[PDB]
């Protein structure tokens, strides 16, 4: 297991969660490495760690730093953007900023429509039951980020294999993750080869322009973000699409938002909330003393942001254990804050909104073909999600 506290069932959250806001909300939490970090939980802490410049992210990657996870996996890569600092940092940060522009995103949203339909398409025409992960919550997400990168129809099942084994660090050895983690990269680098100089307009595109024309990527940079983006753009995504629509259909509320539309945009932040699929984030190194709301962390020892548990603060949330897909407040930190908040934040946003919009028009029936508690989930701090959602109409 790579859970942070007993591994769960379900969605819900551990109790220490609860138990440390109230009463330890900076303590030590034992790592599945067997190393230790501070914990934050509360809002107001976890947001200052997030937000500070005195947090370091690049000084995990020194020999003795505290680990997640038990050995040496992908997120030790120096050329990964969220293992660097700035002044280095800034500068790739200001390179996506201008990529994923709210203008260029747009430009993107005829293709995250079409893909959608195309998948809802074949659900609504298919047989019932269907699990609804495996033909669309996970489909979705890497089909549009294959799309956005110019891979082939053909290739997207080897990236989704590809990727499901490099973040899957207790079921594949070491061996098997390097060696995809490697296919991966030398596809995306014949892509790279293949696509540079012929004038497209989607996202890898605008990357290779940036190495090429601005100078602004180096080589190293440009091939690992190409993959990171694909990586993250898809399981993230489709985690918090599983969580959010089986949650939808257990508490009644898709059929909500079948009747009023207009509240889908509350209800995809509400789900970003409340299905905050990472119970633990990269850890923050203070690289002084920090007075952080609830107390002081010292130099050299390094913080667990928990953005779970701060979406679950009293403080910030009233009632913050109901699913309400029309609370109003909703300001979750389920794309971080400060200077690693999500590059793909608005793309994230749309997907989901766009995927609600249209299986709640196509499939306004939906509902579980099965009893929530027959549903297996994955138990890690850094992912959660359910395997199957099985539904009929
Ligand atoms: C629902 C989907 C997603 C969620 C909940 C999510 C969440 C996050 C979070 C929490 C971080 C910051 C981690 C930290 O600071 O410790 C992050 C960073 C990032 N995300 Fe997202 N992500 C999602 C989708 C995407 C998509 C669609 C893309 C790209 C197409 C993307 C690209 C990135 C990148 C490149 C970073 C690193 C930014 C940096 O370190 O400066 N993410 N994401």
């Amino acid at each position: 297991d790579s859970a942070i506290f007993t591994p769960r069932p379900d969605g819900s959250p551990p109790p220490e969660f609860a138990e440390r806001r109230a009463g330890a909300p900076l303590a030590p939490v034992t790592m599945p490495s067997g190393d230790e970090a501070t914990l934050a939980v509360r809002y107001a802490d976890v947001h200052e760690v997030l937000t500070s410049p005195d947090f370091s992210r690049a000084a995990l990657l020194a020999p003795e730093a505290p680990r997640i996870l038990p050995g040496e996996e992908f997120g030790e890569d120096p050329n990964a953007l969220t293992n660097m600092d700035p002044p280095r940092h800034t500068r790739i940060r200001r390179v996506l900023a201008g990529i994923f522009s709210p203008r260029h995103v747009k430009e993107w949203h005829p293709r995250v429509a079409a893909m959608t339909d195309e998948l809802v398409g074949a659900v609504a025409t298919g047989e019932r039951p269907v699990d609804l992960v495996e033909t669309f919550t996970l489909p979705l997400p890497i089909q549009i980020m294959c799309e956005l990168m110019g891979v082939p129809a053909a290739d997207r099942r080897k990236f989704q294999l590809w990727t499901d084994m490099i973040i899957s660090s207790t079921a594949f050895t070491a061996e098997e993750r390097i060696g995809a983690a490697g296919e991966f990269t030398g596809y995306v680098s014949e892509l790279i080869e293949g696509r540079r100089g012929t004038g497209g307009d989607a996202l890898i595109d605008a990357l290779i322009e940036a190495h090429e024309d601005g100078e602004r990527l180096s080589e190293a940079e440009l091939v690992h973000l190409t993959v990171m983006l694909i990586m993250a753009g898809y399981e993230t995504t489709a985690g918090v699409l599983a969580r959010g629509l089986l949650t939808l259909l257990t508490t009644g509320q898709y059929r909500t938002l079948v009747e009023e539309p207009a509240v889908i945009p509350t209800a995809v932040e509400e789900i970003l909330r409340y299905e905050a699929p990472s119970d633990g984030g990269l850890l923050r190194m203070p690289t002084k003393d920090v007075r952080l709301p609830s107390g002081v962390v010292g130099e050299g020892q390094a913080v667990m942001p928990s953005m779970a548990a701060a979406n679950r603060d009293p403080e910030v949330f009233t009632d913050p254990e109901t699913f309400d897909v029309r609370r109003a407040k909703c300001p979750h930190l389920t794309f971080g804050q400060g200077a690693h908040y999500c590059a793909g934040a608005n793309l994230a946003r749309h997907e989901l909104q766009v995927a609600l919009e249209t299986l709640t028009r196509r499939l306004p029936d939906l509902r579980l073909a099965v009893e929530p508690t027959e549903i297996e989930w994955r138990k890690g701090l850094l992912l959660r999600g359910p395997l199957t959602v099985p539904v009929t109409w």
